[PDB]
């Protein structure tokens, strides 16, 4: 008769209902993705506005339940998150403008399209159109023009908007006692209530800067390295002892740095791995792709996944009678239901690209007896960390061997191991700067630390302070660059994408060394070890019913989060780069810029 078996209570009523609608929302949803339907775009809009309402009616009767005076941690874990008012704090009006807000940012990005009013050949759709040219071009007006063209008609037209969207959200955050939306943001890392482990939202900058404080050494020698380099790709242009053009760093932006790989080879005369030679001789398809990536989660322990599993995933695109955007997502229906969506084809990218979202499938096969609200990871960045060690653990030459595909006499030397380094950092580390500077800007704009009048000076300021990156052409205010990115367009987070990585190297060490490993940490495989396995599932299995430092805990060891494992893991390739970098300059001079003229 008192408040905590109320609230235990009122939780009961409120799982047994919303996992059955959650459902039937999400099954709309991936019948949406698989079919692309006028049909089948309301019926997803019915049932999310469907457990929309219902989740706002649940947060508005859990209202009146105080979260002072109930004790159980798992009953107050889940009051938390359900306790927030989030948008319904705001005026009808205003809602109004935030949705219009958002469903303009993510039009303008997704339509628009860019064209030469002097040359009609000069019309590209984005993929697999305006990204290729970004992708697979040597020439340097190439990628300049959609680089700051691309910009001339999305990255003028969101600035305004983007203006309104940093006031709203103010008071979007505000009324909810934040001190900022940043502050909002940075609430799924806090901790309160566990002794000791009791982890605050101020905190995670102060462990932030101080882990970048560890990975600026390896950081700066690759882009020692990488601008030394690449005078031998534009040697009249770019100066190497000032940094590196933004058009030139892979991507229409620069986040994933894999697109440098094929021009920055450590040694050419060498045979990079791949099987993509290897499954069209010996006969594999999505089929057997997905079976032999199950034996390595079957090895460690792992249960076999469901018969429904299978029957109901997607797999091969269905043909031009149907058209479904297949973008490699993991899918939890729940109920015991989960599928995961890729058209898949015979390439080892797709061979980790399944080993990857399979392990996301059964890590969210773990945690089936956490309530529907703990039924999440505990941080953010931690379901897309445990998705990845699989293929760290599914591009080792040690893997593909006792497979049968790679040649069972490949040797492997100090020129193998350390090309594979390069593809692998250029890609996981290349990514850790952009993504903090990303969201430190987005912090100190949405703390107010900018005034309107410096609001992308101080954006420049930073590429060129933390990750070295020159603008070709100076930028003024009227343009809004960081809103370019999706993730920025349609509002998401992206600290995720910088601790993901620092969970993986940590999961991975603890891991392999729990494995009894005896060699260097970057080739050392998971499989056919259960005490490895094992440890790793009594850390799926809690979800977020734990706090995250005592998660990090049950498996490193440390309620802190780490770097060492990351420069146990890249200590060769560091070794390799610091006799490279002899003659090189390490480090950067702020003062160049290409049209200082």
């Amino acid at each position: 008769s008192t408040i905590e078996e109320q609230a235990k209570t009122f939780l009961d009523k409120f799982n047994h209902e919303a996992e059955d609608l959650f459902y039937q929302s999400s099954l709309a949803s991936w019948n949406y993705n698989t079919n692309i339907t006028e049909e089948n775009v309301q019926n997803m809009n019915n049932a999310g506005d469907k457990w929309s309402a219902f989740l706002k009616e649940q947060s508005t009767l859990a209202q009146m339940y105080p979260l002072q005076e109930i004790q159980n941690l798992t009953v107050k874990l889940q009051l938390q998150a359900l306790q927030q008012n989030g948008s319904s704090v705001l005026s009808e009006d205003k809602s109004k403008r935030l949705n219009t807000i958002l469903n303009t940012m993510s039009t303008i990005y997704s339509t628009g399209k860019v064209c030469n009013p002097d040359n009609p050949q000069e019309c590209l759709l984005l993929e697999p159109g305006l990204n290729e040219i970004m992708a697979n071009s040597l020439d340097y007006n190439e990628r300049l023009w959609a680089w700051e063209s691309w910009r001339s008609e999305v990255g003028k037209q969101l600035r305004p908007l983007y203006e309104e969207y940093v006031v709203l959200k103010n008071e979007m955050a505000r009324a909810n006692h934040y001190e900022d939306y940043g502050d909002y943001w940075r609430g799924d890392y806090e901790v309160n209530g566990v002794d000791g482990y009791d982890y605050s939202r101020g905190q995670l900058i102060e462990d932030v800067e101080h882990t970048f404080e560890e990975i600026k050494p390896l950081y700066e020698h690759l882009h020692a390295y990488v601008r030394a380099k690449l005078m031998n790709a534009y040697p009249s242009y770019i100066s190497p002892i000032g940094c590196l053009p933004a058009h030139l760093l892979g991507d229409m932006w620069g986040r994933f740095w894999t697109n440098l790989y094929s021009l920055t080879v450590p040694f050419g005369q060498k045979p990079n791995i791949d099987v993509t030679d290897a499954m069209v001789d010996q006969a594999w398809d999505a089929q057997r792709i997905f079976k032999e990536a199950e034996k390595f989660f079957v090895s460690v322990g792992l249960p076999n996944m469901t018969q429904g599993f299978w029957e109901n995933s997607m797999l091969t695109d269905p043909g031009n009678v149907q058209k479904a955007v297949c973008h490699p997502t993991a899918w939890d229906l729940g109920k015991g239901d989960f599928r995961i969506l890729m058209c898949t084809k015979v390439t080892m990218d797709d061979f980790l690209t399944a080993h990857h979202e399979m392990g996301h499938i059964q890590y969210d096969m773990a945690y089936a007896a956490q309530p529907f609200l703990l039924r999440n990871g505990a941080n953010e960045g931690f379901h897309e960390a445990v998705g990845e060690i699989m293929s760290l653990s599914a591009a080792t030459p040690k893997h593909l061997k006792s497979i049968g595909l790679l040649s069972p006499d490949f040797q492997e030397d100090n020129e193998t191991e350390i090309n594979f380094l390069l593809k692998q950092a250029l890609t996981i580390v290349g990514t850790l700067p952009f993504t903090y500077m990303l969201e430190k800007w987005r912090w100190m704009v949405f703390k107010g630390e900018i005034p309107k009048d410096q609001w992308m000076k101080k954006w420049w300021e930073m590429k060129r302070e933390i990750v070295g990156v020159v603008e070709p052409v100076p930028h003024d205010e009227t343009y809004c660059d960081p809103a370019s990115l999706f993730h920025v367009s349609n509002d998401y987070s992206f600290i995720r994408y910088y601790t993901r990585t620092l969970y993986q190297f940590q999961f991975q060490e603890a891991l392999c060394q729990a494995a009894k490993h005896e060699g260097p940490l970057h080739k050392c495989d998971i499989s056919n070890s259960t005490e490895a396995g094992q440890k790793l599932f009594n850390m799926l299995r809690l979800g977020k019913s734990e706090p995250w430092t005592l998660a990090l805990e049950n498996v490193v060891g440390a309620k802190n989060m780490n770097v060492r494992p990351l420069l146990n893991y890249f200590e060769p390739l560091f070794t390799w780069l610091k006799d490279q970098n002899k003659n090189s300059f390490v480090g950067w001079s702020t003062d160049w810029s290409p049209y200082a003229d």
